[PDB]
């Protein structure tokens, strides 16, 4: 009856939803216009703060990067405190994954693929976990603002859900390294009225957001149950009729999550 529920909440909302959980041993796929393309926004920094754990070392990490007040064009929540301080590449990591700092993304983008290189780069670590279906095509804050019908900065719930399962289940990560991502996305602050509000509160809820132009609402979810039981969750939604300007639905994406919580119970 998935289906069913979910067609009403892009009625009621407006909005085209997308979802998809990965099946486990005991428990089916579930999946609503699963392989639909999806923007983006900023999710990206949850599998792109794996790609700079991945490329280097836990050193890394301490490697202070100087960035400026030019720099910042784009909601910076975090990294707009440090216009001459710099920040650890272990720091960025924590803005742009947990207050989804869009500097910190270009400067994590520019760590990683140099200075035109970055989004590519990305898009290749994306395709070194089997993801040959997303890609990156634009730096903050453009990456946010595509057209709808557009392939370019786009995933989709399957591809990025897929993707997440490997981050936080799988061994794309070392046990470290996957250590501190993990840890990243549970203090996240971003998803309290998303998937989070969806399950009940002795679920364990890791999750990253994205929001954009065209009403788009993404959070990707990592939850566990009572016994334990790991789920990836990721629902993506836009409102791409409204226009650009068109209101994000945060209590869709937390609707969506009771229903898939009704069938993980
Ligand atoms: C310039 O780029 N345009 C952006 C943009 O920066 N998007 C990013 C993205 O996905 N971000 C996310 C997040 O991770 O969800 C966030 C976190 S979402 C959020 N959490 C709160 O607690 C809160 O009080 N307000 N908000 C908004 C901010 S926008 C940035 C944008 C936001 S709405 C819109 N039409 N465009």
């Amino acid at each position: 009856d998935l289906a069913d529920r979910f067609a009403e909440l892009e009625r009621r909302y407006d909005a085209r939803l997308g979802v998809y959980v990965p099946a486990t041993g005991t428990t089916a796929a579930i999946e609503y216009r699963a392989d639909e393309r999806f923007a983006f926004c900023s999710t990206f920094k949850a599998p792109l703060v794996a790609a700079v754990l991945h490329q280097n070392p836990l050193t890394h990490l301490d490697k202070l990067i100087t960035y400026t007040s030019d720099d910042i064009r784009s909601i910076s929540p975090v990294a707009q405190q440090h216009v001459q301080t710099g920040m650890t590449i272990g720091q960025l990591c924590d803005a742009a994954i947990r207050y989804s700092d869009g500097t910190a993304a270009n400067l994590l983008l520019a760590d990683l693929g140099g200075p035109g290189g970055g989004t590519a780069a990305f898009t290749g670590y994306l395709r070194s976990l089997g993801d040959t279906v997303s890609r990156l095509d634009a730096e903050e804050p453009e990456l946010n603002r595509d057209p709808p019908g557009d392939e370019r900065d786009t995933t989709t719930p399957h591809a990025i859900a897929l993707v997440l399962q490997q981050l936080v289940l799988g061994n794309a990560l070392p046990p470290d390294k996957r250590a501190l991502l993990t840890d990243w996305m549970a203090r996240n602050t971003t998803g309290a009225k998303r998937i989070r509000a969806g399950f009940p509160a002795d679920w364990k809820v890791i999750d990253k957001t994205g929001t954009g132009d065209y009403g788009r609402a993404n959070d990707i979810a990592v939850v566990w149950s009572p016994t334990g039981v790991p789920y990836v969750v990721a629902v993506m939604s836009d409102r791409a009729g409204g226009g650009y300007d068109a209101e994000p639905r945060e209590a869709l994406l937390a609707e969506a999550a009771t229903c898939v919580a009704g069938v993980l119970a």
